[PDB]
């Protein structure tokens, strides 16, 4: 009894471009699924027409990944001359008792590191300083060093919220409700690499791996600019 995202024209170009991954890597959905109106528990459009994706358990995700109308893969460089923008307007709820992090966007290598997430977080401490309740962006400082560098973006709120993810050259940058809040970024470390944008929920270390984490996205886009 799920409406499919399919049925608002808003979605029809990024789900020509995505497959859904639930609820690990797996494809559940292809494009031409989509298309032809996939719907499920964990990925629906609500009434007041946002595309929502939902999932339970640690690590485990409801994500689109960006494809080619083509059926190849996005796998662009990652630190070229073409600017690589994804665009969305995203919700996110007050998240359900136990869920700790949240990732909502990604710039993912073509291999097995993110370059960028975005997420909702209920505590980071960076440098000293603790933040609650808060979006973050974390940048990995290569593929052979599991750190990362951390900025907090935006006090998390309720309210439909515009991310924009700019990456171009070897540099990458994030608007939040039209300012920036990480401008040109290095992300030198990903030269040689190819990458691609994600979009959804990903269950990060949830402290109850029964409880879902639900993400809400009222515009999605991802686009070339040459
Ligand atoms: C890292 O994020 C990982 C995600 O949790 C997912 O597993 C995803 O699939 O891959 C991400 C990744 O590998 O980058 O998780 C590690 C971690 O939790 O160990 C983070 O490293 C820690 O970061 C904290 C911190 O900076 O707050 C440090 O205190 C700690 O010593 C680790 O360096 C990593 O930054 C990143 O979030």
């Amino acid at each position: 009894f799920y409406t499919a995202p399919s049925t608002e024209s808003k979605f029809t170009e990024v789900l020509s471009k995505a497959k859904l991954q639930y609820p690990t890597s797996t494809t559940v959905a292809f494009a031409d699924d989509l298309l032809d109106g996939y719907a499920a528990s964990y990925f629906y459009l609500t009434s007041d027409l946002y595309m929502q994706f939902q999932v339970a358990g640690s690590s485990q995700r409801s994500e689109l990944r960006e494809m080619e109308t083509s059926g190849d893969e996005a796998a662009w460089d990652c630190t070229g001359s073409t600017a690589h923008v994804a665009s969305a307007q995203i919700a996110i709820p007050v998240q359900e008792d136990g869920i700790e992090e949240v990732t909502i966007l990604q710039v993912h290598d073509s291999d097995v590191t993110p370059v960028l997430r975005i997420s909702w977080v209920s505590s980071i401490t960076i440098d000293g300083v603790t933040s609650e309740d808060v979006v973050l962006a974390t940048i990995r400082n290569g593929i052979d060093d599991s750190t990362a560098t951390k900025t907090v973006l935006q006090a998390h709120t309720t309210s439909r919220t515009e991310f924009n993810i700019n990456v171009q050259n070897s540099k990458l940058s994030i608007t939040v409700d039209g300012t920036t809040e990480l401008d040109e970024a290095d992300i030198s470390q990903f030269d040689g690499s190819t990458c691609y944008f994600k979009a959804g929920a990903y269950n990060n270390n949830p402290t109850d791996t029964s409880a879902n984490a639900r993400i809400k996205m009222y515009e999605l886009e991802w686009v070339d600019h040459h």
